[PDB]
């Protein structure tokens, strides 16, 4: 089942009546920017994985706002956000996200702890 609202149209993937599931959001150039994300839903907060997009080149009002909506449907809170690190553009990330009163925390795999270098957030009902 997948939708299209204001510019911007989702698709919902689930699996099974239990675990986890998959769903792509897909954002049009509505202030002149367009990418392809995608998001995995786990539990009762939503994550976001950035396998490989144009990090720059984007504002941070379009986040927001992508991210105001979500939450209003899917009601939840706990929403996590994790890119890598191409250059300059983390910093400012950080700075306006900032305004919610998230947590910064980095990635730890049992084989490759720190090395990939992707800089991954968690945040909940504030």
């Amino acid at each position: 089942i997948l939708y299209s609202d204001e510019r911007l149209n989702v698709t919902e993937e689930p699996t099974s009546n239990d675990k986890t599931r998959v769903l792509s959001i897909q954002c049009t150039l509505t202030e002149a920017k367009q990418v392809t994300w995608r998001a995995v839903w786990n539990g009762g907060g939503l994550y976001i994985e950035l396998p490989a997009g144009p990090l720059p080149e984007g504002s941070k009002d379009s986040f927001a706002a992508l991210l105001e909506f979500a939450e209003e449907q899917l009601r939840a809170d706990h929403v996590f956000i994790c890119f890598p690190k191409n250059r300059e553009d983390r910093a400012a990330l950080l700075r306006t996200f900032s305004f919610l009163g998230f947590e910064i925390v980095r990635p730890g795999h049992p084989l490759v702890p720190k090395r990939p270098d992707a800089c991954f957030m968690v945040y909940t009902l504030e």
